[PDB]
RNA sequence: CUGACUGGGGCCUGUAGAGCACUGAUAGGGCUAGGGGGCCCACCAGCCUACCAAACCCUGUCAAACUCCGAAGGGUCCCAG
RNA sequence: AAGUCUGGGCUAAGUGGUAAAGGAUGUGGCGCCGCGAAGACAGCCAGGAGGUGGCUUAGAAGCAGCCAUCCUUUAAAGAG
RNA sequence: CCUAAGGUAGCGAAAUUCCUUGUCGGGUAAGUUCCGACCUGCACGAAAAGCGUAACGACCGGAGCGCUGUCUCGGCGAGGG
RNA sequence: CGCCUCCUAAAAGGUAACGGAGGCGCCCAAAGGUCCCCUCAGGCGGGACGGAAAUCCGCCGGAGAGCGCAAGGGUAGAAGG
RNA sequence: CGAUCAACGGAUAAAAGUUACCCCGGGGAUAACAGGCUGAUCUCCCCCGAGCGUCCACAGCGGCGGGGAGGUUUGGCACCUCGAUGUCGGCUCGUCGCAUCCUGGGGCUGAAGAAGGUCCCAAGGGUUGGGCUGUUCGCCCAUUAAAGCGGCACGCGAGCUG
RNA sequence: AGCGCCGGCCAACUCCGUGCCAGCAGCCGCGGUAAUACGGAGGGCGCGAGCGUUACCCGGAUUCACUGGGCGUAAAGGGC
RNA sequence: UGAAACUCAAAGGAAUUGACGGGGGCCCGCACAAGCGGUGGAGCAUGUGGUUUAAUUCGAAGCAACGCGAAGAACCUUACCAGGCCUUGACAUGCUAGGGAACCCGGGUGAAAGCCUGGGGUGCCCCGCGAGGGGAGCCCUAGCACAGGUGCUGCAUGGC
RNA sequence: GGCGACACACGUGCUACAAUGCCCACUACAAAGCGAUGCCACCCGGCAACGGGGAGCUAAUCGCAAAAAGGUGGGCCCAGUUCGGAUUGGGGUCUGCAACCCGACCCCAUGAAGCCGGAAUCGCUAGUAAUCGCGGAUCAGCCAUGCCGCGGUGAAUACG
RNA sequence: CCGAGGGUAGGGCCCGUGACUGGGGCGAAGUCGUAACAAGGUAGCUGUACCGGAAGGUGCGGCUGGAU
RNA sequence: GUAAAAUGCUAAU
RNA sequence: GGCGCGUUAACAAAGCGGUUAUGUAGCGGAUUGCAAAUCCGUCUAGUCCGGUUCGACUCCGGAACGCGCCUCCA
């Protein structure tokens, strides 16, 4: 878990163009934090706002022990400043939603053909003397799930058996990569959620030069150094209160 | 009387078998280009390697279109039955 | 139709009279060392102990997993 | 990028759908057929017309009620053989 | 689908399969005749630009180069320059 | 001198398709059905023992490889049949095999009991009714001791259906 | 002796805490680091064995207008 | 002909003062036009963004931030970093305890800071020819109130 | 020690890219200021930066001081040059307790990019723009080519 | 005879519920454009018609609640 | 009958 | 399975035996209060393996992946 390379998905929340600009400043905060750990960040998918921001940034943190630290940052982050997008000198609250996921496996598929049963029969339709006599039709019934692929496409049984297994595997994989996406989906809705001004994990209020992790109460005042990548104290101050979640009896 | 077949005599041949000298393949070891890694330096290079490995060498092998070799036979001419 | 013919041996499976990897105190014939009255082998009679576990592990402590397997009364007792 | 130009309305697993008994819903104790939907239409589509449509049909589907020797499962009797 | 080279082809010749591999449908006025000279590839060392390889010098080197183009045979005591 | 007369011994100077509306002469010299040979594929059984099973290779399993049996699948071949060997499924009627679905007898069990797992013996008997589809097959409903798998020209059209 | 209330309506105010969070809310609205509007305290206002809230009826609503309204441009003259 | 659910705390009419118009009219400004020299390319200077940095102190941000604060950064400046000292502290005063100093010339020891050392001499009155004892600038250590902060809010502010 | 960093990018400027110019020697004409550990005459050592002397001036008196463009004479002849002066090497001067990062000036050698600058873009309407030198403040020395001043020479054009 | 009710068959109205489907209200931020408010950069609005991702456009006729 | 090159700018009194 | 075609950078898509393809993007600049539009500039290349050639993205032979077509008579 904590020792696998981990991928952080930075998005934009409420705020419009300034949410995407604050998300750009969270992007160069965990990337400058990367070399402050000897880690490796590879870009994967960015949607650059023409104003210099990102509506969505996805990067990796390739290093032995990334999900042991980045994991806390998953959640909604709050901003409140006078944006460069504002022209009446007013404070504007905006959000930028972060998601931290572990880089999973690209593991391949293969059929355990002891839980696979192959039925054979005569083919339904034309063919004359052949179709009435030849066992050209194949049904592969995946046993632990019940689903069945049939194939009487050609006249050959061994051709219609690969076309049946090929589709049995191709269909079983699209169901395996389906809960893989359902897990991937419900998990974000725990991290990101609605991304509204509430639900916040950390406020970066530029007026007061303060960065506050409201879930534990730790607040520093180095809002420039924190945004420059010195998030090590906030992670530690959550780390001590992380095992002070294990205080038993 | 020249025949099939047969005796002797010469010449032609590249298979069976075997071999590795050529063309390729080939396990391992030795030796040793270049690369990988490599304590480290880029001021300048060195040194390590139970790491992939060129070539060369040893041990050990493979081949219809490989042969330094090479039968038994086969063919043909001459004399004779 | 012609030997229930003669001499030597093997098989006990009706093998002969339908097949493979492999498996086996089936049976016979050759061997090669070994151990034996310095009493062998088999059986029985005993001793097979002890500092007693070193790691695992709240026991696994002579009989889970790991480390090499130190030594005494001795004819021999393996931290098994 | 290519084309002469890139399928409009309407309809769609269809007298059209390969995968296919697609998926969902209805009906059944149970429905590869049926009806209603959905639309990645293998391979609808606008006078080889498109989508509807009262009435009509010895056309071809699906369901129910009634009633039965069709059947469970056969029995007997009649006449022509 | 005709023609050439190798193999299959069982050491003369020949020998089949929708057997295994390749090539030809050109070209050269010199790439032809003759006379006269000359000898390679590759390895080491050395040498401005100049490198693995341009040209130059030494030593070793029988033919592994070259012979317009496939392959085989042939070949420096030349068929090669 | 004019040839991709390249189908390269070169029919004409000059030439493409379709037939389920079809026809005649021939062929089991040659395909589709069934049989036969074969057994790659198919089904079943073994060998080896890496590993699994808290512990323990073998209760139950068996990596990577190895050996067979059968003749139900799909094929390969083209040997009788093209002067005809009627083809799927259903119905009806059975009979056989046993690699056994149930019932009878066992051993092992990671078998307390009950109930199962696994292997061995056993072919006497038995092995239901329905929805869907032409279906074989399969799925589903309600039951069952059980709802076996195969051969017989994928048994049976001079027995029926179509 | 308790209950409601003290931003305006509407009578009754200061302190810390919080920092668009927690929360108040009948309407207008409060809260994003000096909140008489949130939570506590002190103080205050109103009633009193009660105080508040919820539901419903009439009023305020001349907002169905008989009393006692309107219809050029606010809703409202019928196309003639 | 003609609803309801749900939803909003408004939807509206006229008119007022503004602002605005790719409306109008009338004026003006090196605003264009008319000219003259430049900048944009080069090398250096300087300020700044950015990256780097142990720190590269901070403010300034279109015009109206950018040779601007800064009309003089090697130390100083200096607000930043590193390391070594500091402890009523550099400084203000007032409250005490021991001294009783004041101030001035050396020794170490460290990079200096700083920490440990070694000398002398104090007024005001007195009892005073007395030992010398007090009051008493200022000085030091044990405590005191309290200092100090270029640490933050120019979205609490004056002043400029 | 940093504020002075350097893959880059922007603003503000200096110096340029030549002959209406560069060079050298000689001869002119300002204004505003400033100056008692201050300005410095003049003399001499030093190619120089400077040094050692050393008057005069609390300063319309003494000095900074040379103004420079300008003028006379002579030269370089159209070239990355007698244009341009960056970069680097070596030798020194001074300030300052102290000059490595990181100062300024002098001398010798080096002699860069740059041939008048794409899209684009700034100033200036008369003693103005252009061009030329001088002074001041801050200041130990200075990275000032900056700021505020100061005089010298001195245009073109406004139809609208 | 009538007759509670039971039964059979066909009607009507109401309620809830339904694969899927139509748009509507709402939302401190999303994607595309910019139709209307200035002559809003093609004066606007209108009924109807045809068309287009979308606001809309265009045709015919009307209104001024348009302009200088 | 006058009369136009040119789109956009979220969200806190 | 048979036959034909194809693989180029960020995307899409071309020519070619020896050599800035091209459009849009992306990067630096200009313009703008800012952004788009626009204007000045600028940039990343040929799926793997083996042949041919002096030289291969380009030619030949294979693999891999994608497209298209065919798979009929029983
Ligand atoms: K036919
Ligand atoms: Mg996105
Ligand atoms: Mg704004
Ligand atoms: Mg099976
Ligand atoms: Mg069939
Ligand atoms: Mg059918
Ligand atoms: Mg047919
Ligand atoms: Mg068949
Ligand atoms: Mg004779
Ligand atoms: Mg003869
Ligand atoms: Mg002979
Ligand atoms: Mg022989
Ligand atoms: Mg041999
Ligand atoms: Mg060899
Ligand atoms: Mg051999
Ligand atoms: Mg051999
Ligand atoms: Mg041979
Ligand atoms: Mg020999
Ligand atoms: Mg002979
Ligand atoms: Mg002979
Ligand atoms: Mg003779
Ligand atoms: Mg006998
Ligand atoms: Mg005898
Ligand atoms: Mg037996
Ligand atoms: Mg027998
Ligand atoms: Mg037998
Ligand atoms: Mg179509
Ligand atoms: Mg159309
Ligand atoms: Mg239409
Ligand atoms: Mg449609
Ligand atoms: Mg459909
Ligand atoms: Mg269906
Ligand atoms: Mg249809
Ligand atoms: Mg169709
Ligand atoms: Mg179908
Ligand atoms: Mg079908
Ligand atoms: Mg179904
Ligand atoms: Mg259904
Ligand atoms: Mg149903
Ligand atoms: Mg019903
Ligand atoms: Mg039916
Ligand atoms: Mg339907
Ligand atoms: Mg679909
Ligand atoms: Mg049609
Ligand atoms: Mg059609
Ligand atoms: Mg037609
Ligand atoms: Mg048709
Ligand atoms: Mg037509
Ligand atoms: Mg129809
Ligand atoms: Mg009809
Ligand atoms: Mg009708
Ligand atoms: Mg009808
Ligand atoms: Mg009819
Ligand atoms: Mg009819
Ligand atoms: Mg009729
Ligand atoms: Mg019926
Ligand atoms: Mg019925
Ligand atoms: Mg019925
Ligand atoms: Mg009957
Ligand atoms: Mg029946
Ligand atoms: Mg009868
Ligand atoms: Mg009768
Ligand atoms: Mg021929
Ligand atoms: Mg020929
Ligand atoms: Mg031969
Ligand atoms: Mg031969
Ligand atoms: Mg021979
Ligand atoms: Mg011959
Ligand atoms: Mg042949
Ligand atoms: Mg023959
Ligand atoms: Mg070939
Ligand atoms: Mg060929
Ligand atoms: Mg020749
Ligand atoms: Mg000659
Ligand atoms: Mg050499
Ligand atoms: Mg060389
Ligand atoms: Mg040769
Ligand atoms: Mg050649
Ligand atoms: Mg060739
Ligand atoms: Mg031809
Ligand atoms: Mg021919
Ligand atoms: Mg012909
Ligand atoms: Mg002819
Ligand atoms: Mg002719
Ligand atoms: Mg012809
Ligand atoms: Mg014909
Ligand atoms: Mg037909
Ligand atoms: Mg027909
Ligand atoms: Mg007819
Ligand atoms: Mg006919
Ligand atoms: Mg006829
Ligand atoms: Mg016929
Ligand atoms: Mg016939
Ligand atoms: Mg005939
Ligand atoms: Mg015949
Ligand atoms: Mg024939
Ligand atoms: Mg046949
Ligand atoms: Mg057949
Ligand atoms: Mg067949
Ligand atoms: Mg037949
Ligand atoms: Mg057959
Ligand atoms: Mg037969
Ligand atoms: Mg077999
Ligand atoms: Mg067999
Ligand atoms: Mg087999
Ligand atoms: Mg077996
Ligand atoms: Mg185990
Ligand atoms: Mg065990
Ligand atoms: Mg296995
Ligand atoms: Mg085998
Ligand atoms: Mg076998
Ligand atoms: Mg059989
Ligand atoms: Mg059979
Ligand atoms: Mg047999
Ligand atoms: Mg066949
Ligand atoms: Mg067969
Ligand atoms: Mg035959
Ligand atoms: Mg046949
Ligand atoms: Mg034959
Ligand atoms: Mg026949
Ligand atoms: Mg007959
Ligand atoms: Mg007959
Ligand atoms: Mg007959
Ligand atoms: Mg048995
Ligand atoms: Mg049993
Ligand atoms: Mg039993
Ligand atoms: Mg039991
Ligand atoms: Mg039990
Ligand atoms: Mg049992
Ligand atoms: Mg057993
Ligand atoms: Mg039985
Ligand atoms: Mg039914
Ligand atoms: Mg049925
Ligand atoms: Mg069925
Ligand atoms: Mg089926
Ligand atoms: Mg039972
Ligand atoms: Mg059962
Ligand atoms: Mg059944
Ligand atoms: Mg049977
Ligand atoms: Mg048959
Ligand atoms: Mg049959
Ligand atoms: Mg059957
Ligand atoms: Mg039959
Ligand atoms: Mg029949
Ligand atoms: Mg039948
Ligand atoms: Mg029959
Ligand atoms: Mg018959
Ligand atoms: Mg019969
Ligand atoms: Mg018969
Ligand atoms: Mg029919
Ligand atoms: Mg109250
Ligand atoms: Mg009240
Ligand atoms: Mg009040
Ligand atoms: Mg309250
Ligand atoms: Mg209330
Ligand atoms: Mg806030
Ligand atoms: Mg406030
Ligand atoms: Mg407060
Ligand atoms: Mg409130
Ligand atoms: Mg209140
Ligand atoms: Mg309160
Ligand atoms: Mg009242
Ligand atoms: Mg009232
Ligand atoms: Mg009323
Ligand atoms: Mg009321
Ligand atoms: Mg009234
Ligand atoms: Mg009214
Ligand atoms: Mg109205
Ligand atoms: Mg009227
Ligand atoms: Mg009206
Ligand atoms: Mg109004
Ligand atoms: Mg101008
Ligand atoms: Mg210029
Ligand atoms: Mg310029
Ligand atoms: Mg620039
Ligand atoms: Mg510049
Ligand atoms: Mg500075
Ligand atoms: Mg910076
Ligand atoms: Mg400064
Ligand atoms: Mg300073
Ligand atoms: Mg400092
Ligand atoms: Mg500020
Ligand atoms: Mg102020
Ligand atoms: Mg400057
Ligand atoms: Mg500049
Ligand atoms: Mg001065
Ligand atoms: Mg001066
Ligand atoms: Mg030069
Ligand atoms: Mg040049
Ligand atoms: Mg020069
Ligand atoms: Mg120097
Ligand atoms: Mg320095
Ligand atoms: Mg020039
Ligand atoms: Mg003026
Ligand atoms: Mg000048
Ligand atoms: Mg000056
Ligand atoms: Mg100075
Ligand atoms: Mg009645
Ligand atoms: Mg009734
Ligand atoms: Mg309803
Ligand atoms: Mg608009
Ligand atoms: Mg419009
Ligand atoms: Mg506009
Ligand atoms: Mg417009
Ligand atoms: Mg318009
Ligand atoms: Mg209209
Ligand atoms: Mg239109
Ligand atoms: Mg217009
Ligand atoms: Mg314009
Ligand atoms: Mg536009
Ligand atoms: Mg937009
Ligand atoms: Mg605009
Ligand atoms: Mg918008
Ligand atoms: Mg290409
Ligand atoms: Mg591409
Ligand atoms: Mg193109
Ligand atoms: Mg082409
Ligand atoms: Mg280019
Ligand atoms: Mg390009
Ligand atoms: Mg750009
Ligand atoms: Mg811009
Ligand atoms: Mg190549
Ligand atoms: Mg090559
Ligand atoms: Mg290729
Ligand atoms: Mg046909």
């Amino acid at each position: 878990m904590d020792e696998r390379d981990a991928i952080v998905e930075i998005r934009a929340g409420t705020g419009g163009e300034e949410a995407a600009l604050f998300a750009r400043d969270l992007f160069n905060m965990y990337l400058r934090f990367a070399e402050e750990m000897g880690f490796e960040t590879e870009v994967l998918d960015s949607h650059p706002t023409d104003l210099g921001g990102f509506s969505k940034v996805v990067f990796e943190v390739r290093g032995p022990g990334a999900y042991g630290t980045f994991k806390y940052e998953s959640g909604v982050h709050r901003v409140q400043r006078v944006p460069v997008t504002e022209t009446q000198g007013r404070i504007h609250t905006s959000t930028a939603t972060v998601a931290v996921l572990p880089k999973a496996e690209e593991e391949d598929f293969a059929l355990n053909m002891d839980e696979i049963r192959i039925d054979v029969m005569r083919a339904s339709g034309p063919g004359g003397q052949g179709v009435n006599t030849t066992d050209s039709a194949v049904r592969v019934v995946h046993l632990p799930t019940g689903i069945m692929v049939t194939c009487q496409d050609s006249r050959s049984q061994i051709k219609n058996r690969e076309k049946a297994l090929m589709i049995l595997r191709s269909r079983l994989l699209e169901m395996k990569r389906a809960e893989e996406a359902e897990r991937l989906r419900k998990t974000r809705l725990a991290q990101i959620g609605t991304g509204e001004r509430s639900e916040k994990i950390r406020t970066y209020n530029f007026p007061q030069s303060r960065v506050t992790d409201h879930r534990i109460g730790f607040t520093t005042h180095d809002l420039e150094g924190v945004l420059s990548g010195h998030l090590t104290p906030i992670l530690e101050a959550l780390k001590r209160a992380d095992q002070e979640r294990q205080l038993a009896a």
